[PDB]
């Protein structure tokens, strides 16, 4: 049995519904209604439990870039246990700068990649334009959250994804890319 | 005057305020504390606000040639003042971020709507490219701000910021002015200097008026 899963996701909507600092291994337990022991070998401290969650869920590249942009916007406008709580942990005033960089290392990777295919403009930091695209997203994100509580996520973040793409791709390959709602969705119904 | 000196109070308590939701968050942040840290009365705090969350949409809001330089100019100023701990700008980010039942959404309702009226006018100027909707632009540009300035301080401990939101703004503009005039703009630290030095020069620490004073 993979109940390292159950714990996880009991351990995220805690997180999510109250902070890390309101959250207990003991409400962890009562709601992943798993056992005492089990969840110690797994995680040590309320520390790596929080880590866990950060971390997780984190042709043509620039195309992986945006189908893993939407994806978690997917996940996020449905309450995705998972990443309702990695959000939660990431933003409010516990360490949160590694979790960050190697969500910025990430999308570094990814646009070496796509340099090396051709696919990006003339002198563009790949480091700074990582950045920009988990802030397009973040912002986007918590800005939906407040003026129509995620309803719109999806839009926002596609708007904000599509723009910045404008100063970030060759035209010959930006007018290629794909960033439909029946795309996405097919991504979504993937990983699953 | 009678209402000059009422202006002046009402100043004292928007930043002892905002100094004190920078520091403790809304939910935890009391009344109490605010007179203790301002050093005015009851009576004067009540007479200006008509509650904690009004006071909290207060410093939420305080801060509100061509059209998009105006836009320019107050973003990176938010991130000079923002860099410099300003505490209004230092209270807004914090009241902003966090998830206790203030309403955030009639302010940044607001913080919204200015940039899309300045978007409107920019547009009757000839400075946007064409069929873009405007809310929609209002909203990443803010949008923008808020992730750069959340990353920023999460990574260095706003350090980079000013860089941070200059590079979102670049990019973020230069997929909604004509190009013509996204040449005659200036994201510079050169002029972004300069505004924040003007501004500094219009905000020293408000005193309260002595009529209002803790005795």
């Amino acid at each position: 049995a993979q109940t390292r899963r159950t714990i996880v996701a009991a351990a995220a909507a805690v997180f999510d519904e109250l902070g890390y600092e309101a959250t207990t291994i003991a409400e962890i337990l009562k709601r992943s209604g798993v056992t005492k022991g089990a969840l110690y070998f797994h995680f040590t401290s309320k520390e790596q439990l929080a880590q866990e969650v950060l971390t997780s869920q984190l042709r043509l590249v620039l195309q992986q870039i945006i189908d893993e942009t939407l994806l978690l916007a997917q996940l996020l406008s449905k309450g995705d246990p998972l990443v309702r709580g990695s959000v939660r942990l990431t933003v409010e005033p516990l360490d949160r700068r590694a979790p960050m960089q190697e969500w910025i290392g990430h999308g570094r990777d990814l646009l070496r990649r796509a340099e090396a295919g051709g696919e990006l403009l003339p002198r563009l930091d790949v480091d700074a334009v990582a950045r920009m695209l988990v802030g397009g997203f973040t912002g986007a994100q918590i800005l939906s959250n407040i003026l129509t509580g995620h309803a719109d996520l999806l839009e926002r973040v596609t708007d904000m994804h599509r723009h910045l793409m404008t100063s970030v791709a060759v035209p010959a390959v930006l007018v290629r890319l794909d960033f439909s709602a029946e795309r996405s969705i097919t991504v979504y119904d993937e990983a699953m």
